[PDB]
């Protein structure tokens, strides 16, 4: 570089940074980087032949290049990449369902790899690729150089990514730009990469460890970038954390990283402040959840409630205090909660002959909630993404027993055994009612990350039951032949093997009722006997409630104190997440509360059939214009600059890298003395 | 005037840091209880007019069950149901699906519950058995003033 | 009396009523870390 | 007051002398005195 031969270096840079690529050497990598090695300048080492389809022609050089790498990697053996491609099902160009010579000799081609990784990260992932770009005929523009390095770069970045090279992953991942997002997206690459179909097997297990190992790095590095922009300019981070992005379908990066499940990023004072202005809407935040109550059963008294933000005041007043998600949340939890006092009261008073008025009440709130849920399975992301959430399960059951209930009533009024069946069916109902209720409870800092904790030790009991089914089973079936030998096979047989034996482990003994059906006449229990079989089920029980009230109970409890400390660690990040998904919720949530619920339907639905459609005058548009874009862009490089100079800048005071440092230039500093001592 | 001692002081502030837990734990179980309540009451005794006695049955045997007293015998002989076998010979076929409730509602209760509970309670003891010393040497302080 | 008065300036600080907020949260950790370094001071002198 | 300063100025002293004898303070020293003891050697170098 000093002396003049800048155009040799220029000439063997290509083939030197591919040489570089292939034999794994990341310090190789960024040493060529900046010498002018163009990413998008690479060559093949060999020649494709054309295979008559018009998108693989129109692909660059540097095109094939990502490709051989591919193919390099897959041909060695027990490679996790040909499995990845062949469990994908897909043909040669990435369509879905569509898996000869051209599947099998072009396999590893970057838009088939493209598609693969879009269908990785989310159902509406799309990375646009653009190889015009690459023509003579776009130089004397400006800005070019920089899209030709950063679309290369990402096609390289989601390379390395895959093939598990953190090193190389990140120098690629500083080349390009939307570092924060790609960043998101690399995680949820890693992450689902970490589990798939293909890695499931036991000797991957240190391996898939590895990726979930970068997984982590990579968020790190998500959240890193953002604290700069948190501690560089506020509201401009908001902004960006605001802004619609182009690769995933105009969804925010906040959304992006919750489908990503990054928790790390979703509990940074940003996004939380993010979260947290939306969640309150225009009233201040120090305002209390007593307060928001009594303005919602007072709102005459709400003039004086906090500052906020004659007819057009006090309407707008109303209109901001009432458009809060917050007011939304306490309505629904007060409205769910009158749903379940009177719900549970219907069900305790007897029925009528006839439907009862707050029967008829109940019919009104739940076809109010069924036209609800209606709302929410059209107004969404999709039907998988609705029925992911617990909640949304606990609901169609509940709406479903209701009119199962119902309907069983409504029948045959004038009919004992109707009610009887009905009633039985509407227990289940208020049991599910009151388990819903649970919902409300994850504003909480301390209700929320336990139910949480109640869903992980949920599992642990289904292990607990497949554990103690043996028990049970063997000594229910061995005690109900000691205790009653000589009988018939029936119904009373299996419901006597389970009944005792269940109950028995919480410590409940059946002995006076286990020395009465033995039929022992004795003062002392097991010695006056017909048979000398039935003195053997006290000493069966002796080895049964050791194993099951001693043994397997207290191993359960040991399983629930792992769980806790596993819970308990990231109940912040969890009770985050839980805080964006309220957030998110009640947004979209009408104001008014379950039964009356139905004005507001009706008034969306005439909305709708007004606005949108024939006769319409209402449409609303806000596009970002292209100057706060622009802004938005360079401010994040400029952050993603700052944030690497500064975590070079702590990476070198840390002990490890100070003692190192300090090693190397004491050698250095006795080879500078065997000089000295030379010249003298 | 157990304060002055080094081993009993430390354990009434320890005493006030599980009343805050068990709070938590009466927020977490009404859910069950309640539930299970209304549900096994209906079950038990249907077509009756409601009063007092209802609330009472809702609230009475469902918490009486978390501390392992089973009132089986007891729900037996509200449910009518005759027969040697607890729950075969009933005059409705409704009240045989109580035992199944309450099979779920005990797990949820005394196993998850009040182990959860256990475990905060660890959480709790620890938090204050670091700053034992410091929260004995406060009350020293307190009983000298 | 100054470091002791700053301990209790700084948990007092910590808690308030504005900054109770989810994303404050490290924010008044910080706060308390802080508080943690001034009583240690106080004690400090006093041990010497 | 004159003795609360004088212990005030002993604890930060017998502080600063404590914190000197921890190991990322020793090793962070080290590290810049060995830097500087290149530069003394490049000084070195050119008178010879
Ligand atoms: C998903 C969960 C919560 C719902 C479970 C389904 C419940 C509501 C259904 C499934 C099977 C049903 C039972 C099937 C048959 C009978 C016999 C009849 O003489 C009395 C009612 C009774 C005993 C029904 C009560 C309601 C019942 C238990
Ligand atoms: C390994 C463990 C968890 C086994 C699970 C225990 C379950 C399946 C057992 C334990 C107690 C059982 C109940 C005991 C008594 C009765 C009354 C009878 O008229 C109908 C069946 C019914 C309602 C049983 C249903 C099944 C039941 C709930
Ligand atoms: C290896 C393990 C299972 C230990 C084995 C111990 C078993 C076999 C022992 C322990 C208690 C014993 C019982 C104790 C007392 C009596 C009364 C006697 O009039 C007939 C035998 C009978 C009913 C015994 C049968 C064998 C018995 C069940
Ligand atoms: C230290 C502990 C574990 C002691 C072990 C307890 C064992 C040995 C005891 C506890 C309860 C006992 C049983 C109690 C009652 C009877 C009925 C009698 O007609 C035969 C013996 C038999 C079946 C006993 C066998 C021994 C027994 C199982
Ligand atoms: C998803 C969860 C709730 C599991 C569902 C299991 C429920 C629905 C099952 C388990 C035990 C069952 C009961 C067991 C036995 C009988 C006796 C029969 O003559 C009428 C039905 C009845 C009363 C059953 C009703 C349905 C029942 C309660
Ligand atoms: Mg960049
Ligand atoms: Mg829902």
């Amino acid at each position: 570089s000093k002396n003049g031969q800048h155009n040799e270096i220029a000439a063997c840079i290509n083939d030197n940074l591919m040489a570089a690529m292939m034999h794994n050497k990341p310090h190789f990598v960024e040493l060529y980087l900046g010498f002018d090695a163009k990413i998008y300048e690479l060559k093949p080492s060999e020649e494709v032949a054309k295979t008559n389809i018009t998108a693989l022609d129109e692909l660059p050089s540097f095109a094939l290049a990502i490709e051989e790498l591919y193919k390099r990697e897959a041909k060695k053996p027990h490679s996790h990449v040909q499995r990845l491609v062949s469990l994908s099902n897909t043909d040669v160009l990435g369509r879905h369902y569509r898996v000869r010579d051209l599947a099998n000799t072009r396999a590893y081609n970057v838009l088939r790899m493209d598609q693969i990784f879009a269908r990785l990260v989310s159902k509406d992932f799309s990375v646009n690729r653009d190889f015009t770009i690459y023509d003579s005929k776009y130089d004397k523009v400006p800005g070019i150089q920089f899209r030709r390095t950063a679309q290369a770069s990402h096609m390289l970045f989601l390379w390395a990514i895959c093939l598990d090279r953190f090193r190389m992953a990140r120098h690629f991942w500083l080349i390009g730009d939307q570092s924060i997002i790609n960043a998101l997206v690399a995680s949820r690459i890693l992450e689902r990469l970490s589990t798939h179909r293909a890695l499931q097997g036991p000797h991957l297990a240190e391996e898939r460890a590895k990726m979930q190992h970068n997984a982590k790095k990579f968020e790190e590095l998500a959240v890193g970038v953002l604290g700069e922009c948190h501690g560089s300019d506020s509201h401009m981070a908001s902004e960006m954390l605001h802004s619609k992005n182009d690769m995933f379908n105009k969804k925010n990066a906040i959304n992006i990283a919750y489908d990503a499940k990054s928790l790390a990023f979703l509990s940074h004072p940003a996004t939380q402040s993010v979260i947290n202005a939306d969640w309150y809407g225009h009233l201040k935040s120090v305002t209390s959840f007593w307060a928001v109550l009594f303005a919602f059963f007072f709102p005459f008294f709400v003039l004086p409630f906090i500052n906020f933000s004659g007819a057009h005041r006090l309407r707008r007043k109303f209109a901001k205090f009432y458009s809060a998600p917050y007011t939304r949340f306490i309505s629904d939890l007060l409205s769910h909660f009158v749903l379940c006092v009177v719900t549970s009261y219907f069900v305790l008073d007897k029925l009528e002959d006839t439907i009862s008025a707050i029967e008829w009440i109940l019919l009104v709130w739940f076809v109010a909630l069924l036209l609800e849920e209606l709302r929410q399975m059209i107004f969404c992301d999709g039907i998988a993404e609705y029925i992911s959430d617990t909640w949304n399960r606990l609901d169609l059951i509940m709406i479903t027993l209701f009119f199962v209930g119902f309907f069983t009533h409504a029948s045959d009024p004038s009919n004992q055994d109707s009610k009887v069946v009905s009633k039985g069916i509407h227990a289940f109902l208020v049991v599910v009612l009151w388990l819903r209720f649970m919902r409300y409870y994850a504003l909480s800092k301390n209700l929320g990350p336990k139910l949480i904790m109640m869903m992980e030790m949920m599992k642990d009991v289904s292990t607990f039951v497949f554990l103690l089914l043996i028990f049970l089973i063997g000594y229910g079936v061995a005690a109900q032949s000691l205790l009653s030998p000589d009988e018939d096979f029936s119904s009373r047989t299996f419901i006597g093997v389970l009944f005792r034996p269940y109950f028995q482990i919480y410590g409940e003994l059946f002995l006076d009722d286990l020395n009465s059906e033995a039929n022992c006449l004795g003062d002392t229990p097991f010695t006056e006997c017909s048979r000398e079989t039935v003195r053997m089920v006290p000493f069966f029980l002796a080895v049964y409630i050791l194993g099951s009230n001693v043994l397997l109970v207290n191993l359960l409890i040991a399983m629930f104190n792992d769980t806790y400390m596993k819970v308990q660690e990231a109940a912040e990040d969890l009770w985050r997440k839980q805080n964006y998904e309220l957030c998110a919720e009640y947004k979209d949530r009408p104001f008014l509360p379950a039964p009356f619920i139905l004005l507001a339907h009706v008034h969306m639905l005439f909305m709708r059939l007004l606005r949108l459609c024939g006769v319409h005058t209402q449409e609303h548009e806000k596009i970002q214009d292209d100057e706060t874009k622009r802004k938005i862009t360079t401010f994040e490089e400029l952050n993603t600059d700052k944030f690497l100079r500064r975590w070079e800048r702590e990476r070198q005071e840390m002990l490890e890298a100070r003692v190192k440092m300090t090693n190397d230039n004491v050698v250095q500093a006795m080879g500078m003395m065997d000089q000295l001592l030379e010249h003298m």
